[PDB]
């Protein structure tokens, strides 16, 4: 047994890390990236998995498996399979009562039960985090949302077990990343905890209490279905229809083009949270034309300015559920790469009338941070 690992097994994006010499050190892929998406990809050849996988989508859409998170644990006749199932290019089927991702493989019919996929994306996790370390990982931490249940839970562990690991806890994400910060290192008198998790697809807000270093979900709230990617796509519409200004040409229905064009945005916003210009830039975007062009950290914020005041509506519902006042919260904690974003740390500091943010760890890697800290513990190395 190696060093134990935290693993944060996320929706549309993963990320290791692992404690050593006195600090966490969250671990790059073998294509240098320090998160890794949670996808899969099956080809007339072979099987991809996290970037690969990720490249390709547009080139194979219907053997391109994504969001196993939200299939996992879940029965086919569930109201939000039914639902989830209606925006995704690849088959869910239905496998006496448990659903299935289907996909064709080396030209054979293949289907693969929602752990199954996501052991895929945590076998990747394990040889990235083997690669790094030049030895054997086998024991891990995996974290999951608090609202998960014992279903989503037991099958997550399953998935767990599947890539060879020995999942030491299953572990709330908001805990995670509070155990990041150290929140329950205090001691002394209960502390209330906001956290604050904008991610790829997903919105959570949850509010911990932490007394002794003991851990109580007092609420959750969000929408499963808001997330950066939302933000991403307010900047696609923006410059498809720039597109079709300047060079007379509707890019809509091409995927591929929509696709780079997609990518291209992803990156814009990351680059606006740091700066206040963006370009993007696309060699041959549509029929050999080239689209260069730039767009404000205000424009990106106008596009989406709906969207970042509704992540406040979600806060106040946790409050209420709580039974906190937002003046009792001691900390609130950033995570997902959203957070980032200038505009929504202000519209939370003003709710909170200018109350400083736990920002300070990536919000994208917090999660896998707090996970890799109590992996140490419980492994007896922390
Ligand atoms: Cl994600
Ligand atoms: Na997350």
């Amino acid at each position: 047994k190696g060093p134990a690992v935290g693993i944060d097994l996320g929706t549309t994006y993963s990320c290791v890390g692992v404690f050593q010499h006195g600090k966490v050190e969250i671990i790059a892929n073998d294509q240098g990236n320090r998160t890794t998406p949670s996808y899969v990809a099956f080809t007339d050849t072979e099987r991809l998995i996290g970037d690969a996988a990720k490249n390709q989508v547009a080139m194979n859409p219907t053997n391109t498996v994504f969001d196993a998170k939200r299939l996992i644990g879940r029965r086919f006749d569930d109201a939000v399979v039914q639902s989830d199932m209606k925006h995704w290019p690849f088959m869910v089927v239905n496998d006496a009562g448990r659903p299935k991702v289907q996909v064709e493989y080396k030209g054979e019919t293949k289907s693969f039960y929602p752990e199954e996929v996501s052991s895929m994306v945590l076998t990747k996790m394990k040889e990235i985090a083997e690669a790094y370390l030049g030895k054997t990982v086998t024991n891990a931490v995996v974290t999951v949302p608090a609202y998960f249940n014992d279903s989503q839970r037991q099958a997550t562990k399953d998935a767990g077990t599947i890539a060879g690991l020995n999942v030491l806890r299953i572990i709330n994400e908001p805990t995670a990343a509070a155990i990041a910060y150290g929140l329950d290192k205090k001691v002394g008198a209960e502390r209330n905890v906001l956290i604050f998790d904008l991610g790829g697809g997903t919105f959570d807000v949850s509010i911990l209490t932490i007394e002794d270093g003991i851990f109580e979900v007092k609420s959750t709230a969000g929408d499963t279905h808001l997330g950066g990617e939302d933000f991403d796509n307010r900047m696609v519409n923006h410059f498809i229809a720039e597109f079709k200004r300047k060079h007379k040409k509707d890019i809509s229905e091409n995927k591929r083009a929509v696709r780079r064009l997609r990518t291209a945005c992803e990156r814009a916003k990351r680059t606006l949270s740091s700066s206040t210009q963006a370009s993007i830039e696309i060699d041959s975007l549509y029929e050999g034309i080239d689209f260069y062009t730039s767009i404000t950290r205000a424009r990106f914020e106008e596009l989406n300015a709906d969207l970042f005041r509704g992540t406040l509506d979600p806060v106040e519902k946790a409050l209420r559920d709580a039974k906190l006042d937002k003046s009792q919260i001691h900390d609130i904690v950033l995570v997902g790469g959203s957070t980032r974003i200038p505009k929504i740390q202000k519209l939370l500091q003003d709710f909170f009338n200018g109350k400083e943010l736990n920002k300070s760890i990536n919000p994208d890697e917090a999660v896998a941070y707090g996970a890799a800290v109590q992996a140490a513990i419980l492994s007896g190395d922390k």
